[PDB]
């Protein structure tokens, strides 16, 4: 794969051996945080301009190539939207090419010949849908194209689409990828993009999850939408084993204690879009304790506390260790008054595997014990939170989402509530 590398675009510059010319018009904007994040808007100077040398410009009836690229996509949400394929991705110079495209709940590959011939592969995501793997966050792509075979989508990895390209003839593509919104109805579209690659072999399988795998950055843990968690940023609670309740608290310091209750409300635009709010509920903010690190992002096993917002007040979510009973259900205490009380929690995103897990915050007692993964626990029908080493147990067995699945939502642009 890595002789395979014919493009490979990172904060711009191209890492491959051919060191491709890279343009950018005066509307690009790059994340502050993460500058290998690139925002395209609707505006004609918001434009990523790449000039492939002679040598890798594809002109061939036989060649196989593929494309990977990480993009994020706010949610539609007006009617002007709908019905509207807007090219992103250019590569056609005189009705030959390839392109990427979007419409309304769709990334589309279109693959032509230099006889008009056309094969398109489509990924669709629904907008009707309680919680969306896919609006607003990034999505991995992957199109892989054998000439004698067929063009295939993946999407985190997966097969989505394939379609037979064998009756497609000679493919003269451009010297220049223009990465640019081209016909798109709406004013306020936008597009995010990160390492974008492309490779002059069908990718497998396997060179498609490693590739996923690699470039996710795991040491780093990453919000609702896959942006890095940060510290002292406002984050809404979700929990992926019941996403339809929201966190609240039932009284601050040692005696009260945080919930789950629902329903979440909807958020919906007539034939637009139809989901689960995702701004309810007590907001969550990461402190940075132990980490020696200048800049905002928590990694894995960075040690933090965590603090509650109640009443546009922070407190801190700690816990007695030695309560009876081993769910140790947690509270959040006045900061000046935790003492010595377990409040140091350790952040994962990995086991020292490698491995993956969604569950985020394993709690520590004061001499540096697991009191266990901050998840629920239902206490006559009130689902308090606790940390339990039940959790623990469970994540050594396999990684499937559990009660300590938690995502950290922030308030985006690519997704408004009323
Ligand atoms: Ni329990």
């Amino acid at each position: 794969i890595t002789n395979a590398s014919i493009l490979s675009i990172v904060y711009l510059i191209d890492l491959s051996r051919y060191g491709a010319e890279i343009y950018n018009g005066d509307k690009v904007y790059y994340n502050s945080i993460d500058k290998n994040q690139i925002r395209l808007i609707n505006l004609e100077s918001s434009t990523i301009e790449v000039i492939l040398k002679k040598a890798i410009v594809y002109n061939s009836m036989y060649e196989n190539f593929s494309t990977s690229f990480w993009i994020r996509i706010p949610k539609y949400f007006n009617s002007i939207s709908l019905n509207n394929e807007y090219t992103i991705i250019n590569c056609m110079e005189n009705n030959s090419g390839w392109k990427v495209s979007l419409n309304y709940g769709e990334i589309i590959w279109t693959f032509q010949d230099t006889q008009e011939i056309k094969q398109r592969v489509v990924f669709k995501y629904s907008q009707m849908i309680n919680i969306s793997d896919y609006i607003n966050r990034w999505i991995f792509v992957t199109i892989t194209n054998n000439r004698i075979t067929k063009s295939k989508i993946y999407i985190n990895g997966r097969l989505i689409d394939q379609k037979p390209i064998s009756n497609l003839g000679n493919i003269h593509a451009s010297n220049k990828i223009m990465f640019k919104l081209d016909g798109c109805r709406d004013p306020h579209r936008y597009i995010v993009i990160k390492y974008f690659n492309l490779f002059d072999k069908e990718l497998s399988e396997k060179e498609i999850k490693d590739l996923y795998d690699n470039q996710s950055n795991s040491g780093i843990l990453k919000d609702f939408w896959g942006d890095y968690l940060q510290y002292d940023k406002s984050y809404y609670m979700l929990n992926l084993y019941d996403p339809n309740k929201y966190v609240d608290v039932n009284n601050v310091g040692i005696r009260g204690y945080m919930y789950l209750k629902g329903p979440r409300d909807n958020v919906m635009t007539t034939n637009i879009y139809l989901n689960s709010s995702l701004y309810m509920g007590t907001k969550f903010i990461i402190k940075k304790y132990a980490s020696g690190n200048k800049d905002n992002i928590v990694r894995n096993n960075d040690r933090v506390y965590i603090n509650v917002v109640v009443k546009n007040k922070e407190y801190r979510l700690a816990t007695n260790a030695s309560q009876a009973g081993v769910e140790k259900i947690l509270s959040a205490l006045e900061i000046p008054d935790v003492g010595n009380l377990s409040q140091v929690v350790v952040m994962k995103s990995k086991n020292d595997q490698g491995i993956t897990n969604k569950c985020k915050m394993n709690l520590q007692d004061n001499n540096g014990n697991d009191i266990g993964f901050i998840g629920f626990h239902q206490f006559n029908n009130i689902a308090k939170l606790v940390a339990s080493n039940w959790y623990n147990r469970q994540i050594e067995r396999s990684s499937r989402t559990l009660g300590c699945s938690w995502e950290f939502i922030p308030v985006d642009d690519g997704w408004r509530e009323r």
